[PDB]
């Protein structure tokens, strides 16, 4: 009512270097699903900006997938807990919740029907388990294989089977309803983690660790031939095959493995019809994959989603985002780029109207990115635990990394402030204050510890944040500073902010404080009026273009539209805006837009009217 969500750049799936990425999809293969954090993205291969989430697991969330009627998806975690939601409303109203056993859910498999679920992972008392859907009734029982089942599936097609794949080299076969163990099948040496049977249900395939793919019949599970690589001896590919999945009019097979590339397999002549290499770095290891009637996505140990043409035999898009927290943005000067870092030192460029992404390559930062600024010169600042503050030149590649200017700092950067045009930039850092212009690094130390910084839009005031409860005001000239202020506060500060008129600095405190002070006024208190409403340590504060209205980012998942005309007024609180995470950063894009970040990997736009 007060607000509204006007788009996502979505969080890219977690992922675990030699893990499976099992991935989920709609009925009409226009949309993918993955998870990371205790969220469930449903990503359309059309949109980049209508992603849809639903974060209602408690714990870090394995496995989602839509049943074939579209109405329903089951989602695992790590606890064992399978979901089932309705997925057509925005209320997402829970049908049933169920604990198939304790552990992580691996894969969870819908029946052609839609009345039954398969979900297989590491229990202590079975590692598998099928039920109905709606009541939560046993079909059935998965005891069969020794260790942890990573694959599960159902056949499309009667008379029903169930097949998976396991840690202990098997590949199983059950029959039902109701379902009981009919036979294993020992074809692979290592590690099964992925078993699938094609669109008619008449063949099913199966690979892992060995390196092999082998194809068998689908209603008895003998085999029926093996997919094996001209240009190897006797296998698919050179390392662990953590995917596959069919075309689908199931003729062809894609796989994704550790060897770094994607094979397109023709079923009839059982040989490789294309390699698709991805890259030579570890990164580049594909760790899931998934065809559907509309694209064939797999995706990358980094987290990049890789959209394969399998009939050129190459990547037609890529993805980029972030799966870890986002801990700084950035927005051009004519708001038509958005620059977003997180805390493993990767950086992305995002265009604002249409979400598609671009990675900075190779990265700025190996680590902890806490502060980074655009300029009307194409100019990236950053500053990292790395102890480094860096310049990255603009648009030849779009920021070459290649050649940014480091420099070393002699404290830990906790905030960054950069003028429009780049001329002056300052950094808290632990036990200093660092200033840099005209290339020339400056450190003037501080016998207290800063915890953020703000330079007013003339740059003439910062405004350094302390862990002494107090904000530092200083004039600024060269990398001379003369403090003009010091404003007591009840607890640590924790962000700042000057207004772009300069007429106000406002500073957080870690008692949930939102303190604004009229520079006018020799930065007296704008207002009497205790703005208290976060439930959680307030962690970034951002003013609108109007010098009016501001807003703030709390680990309590929500932002705040705060009202320097109207006080004592309720202010607009976003519930939940980033659902169990903390908001990052905030900025506003404009007088009614403002953009958000948070811990959970997710880039969301918000249309906040007056």
């Amino acid at each position: 009512s007060e607000f509204s969500q006007t788009a996502l750049f979505p969080s890219l799936p977690r992922t675990a270097r030699g893990t499976a990425v099992v991935l989920g999809n709609t009925p009409a293969g226009d949309k993918i699903q993955y998870c990371n954090g205790t969220s469930v993205y449903t990503v359309p291969v059309g949109s980049l900006t209508d992603t849809e989430i639903y974060t209602e697991h408690s714990h870090q969330t394995t496995v989602a997938k839509t049943s074939p009627s579209g109405y329903y998806c089951a989602s695992g975690d790590v606890h064992g807990n399978v979901r089932i939601w309705d997925t057509t409303q925005t209320t997402h109203i829970l049908k049933t919740t169920i604990p198939v056993f304790s552990g992580p859910v691996k894969d969870i498999s819908w029946d052609s029907e839609s009345k039954r679920i398969a979900a297989v992972g590491e229990g202590r008392e079975r590692f598998g388990h099928v039920f109905l859907f709606d009541t939560g009734t046993s079909n059935g029982n998965l005891t069969g294989q020794a260790r942890a089942m990573n694959s599960v599936d159902f056949k499309p097609s009667r008379p029903f089977r169930i097949i998976s794949g396991s840690d202990d080299n098997t590949v199983a076969i059950f029959e039902g309803p109701p379902f009981k163990f009919k036979s294993t099948f020992g074809e692979h040496t290592k590690f099964v983690h992925s078993v699938r049977y094609n669109p008619d249900g008449s063949l099913f395939a199966s690979t892992g660790g060995d390196g092999t793919i082998v194809l068998y019949n689908g209603v008895d599970g003998t085999k029926t031939g093996v997919f094996e690589d001209d240009s190897l001896k006797n296998v698919a590919h050179s390392g662990s095959v953590f995917g596959l999945t069919w075309s689908p009019d199931g003729t062809k097979i894609a796989s994704a493995s550790a060897d770094k590339t994607i094979k397109i397999w023709n079923v009839a002549t059982l040989k490789v019809e294309k390699t698709i290499p991805v890259g030579t770095r570890i990164e580049d290891q594909q760790l899931g994959i998934i065809w559907t009637k509309q694209a064939l996505v797999s995706i990358s140990a980094n987290g990049f989603i890789n959209f394969v043409n399998p009939e050129l035999g190459s990547i037609d898009q890529v993805r980029y985002g972030h799966n870890k927290a986002i801990t700084a943005l950035s927005s051009s000067a004519d708001g038509k780029t958005l620059f977003s870092a997180d805390a493993e030192g990767h950086i992305n460029s995002w265009d604002i109207s249409t979400g598609i992404s671009n990675r900075v390559f190779p990265d700025v930062h190996a680590t902890m990115i806490t502060g980074i600024k655009t300029t009307s010169k194409g100019d990236l600042f950053t500053v990292s635990w790395d102890d480094h503050l860096k310049v990255v030149p603009a648009g030849g590649s779009g920021v070459d990394s290649s050649k940014a200017v480091a420099n070393k700092l002699s404290s830990q950067p906790l905030g960054l402030a950069v003028s429009a045009d780049g001329d002056i930039a300052v950094a808290a850092c632990y036990k200093h204050i660092a200033i840099y212009s005209h290339g020339k690094l400056t450190e003037v130390p501080i016998s207290y510890n800063s915890s953020c910084v703000a330079l007013s839009n003339d740059k003439q005031f910062v405004a350094v944040g302390g862990q002494d409860s107090k904000v530092h005001v200083y004039k600024l000239s060269g990398a001379s500073v003369s403090e003009v202020k010091t404003i007591v506060h009840p607890a640590e500060i924790t962000s700042v902010a000057f207004s772009n008129n300069g007429a106000f600095l406002v500073a957080t405190d870690q008692s949930r404080k939102v303190i604004p002070y009229s520079v006018a006024n020799n930065f007296e208190l704008a207002h009497t009026n205790s703005w208290t409403f976060h439930t959680a340590k307030v962690a970034c504060v951002s003013w609108s273009p109007d010098n009016v209205r501001l807003a703030t980012g709390s680990l309590d998942n929500s932002v705040i539209v705060w009202n320097m005309n109207k006080p004592s007024d309720h202010p607009i609180i976003i519930k939940g805006a980033h659902a169990m995470s903390s908001v990052n950063s905030v900025i506003w894009l404009n007088e009614t837009t403002i953009v958000s970040a948070g811990q959970d990997s997710n880039i969301k736009f918000w249309n906040v009217p007056f």
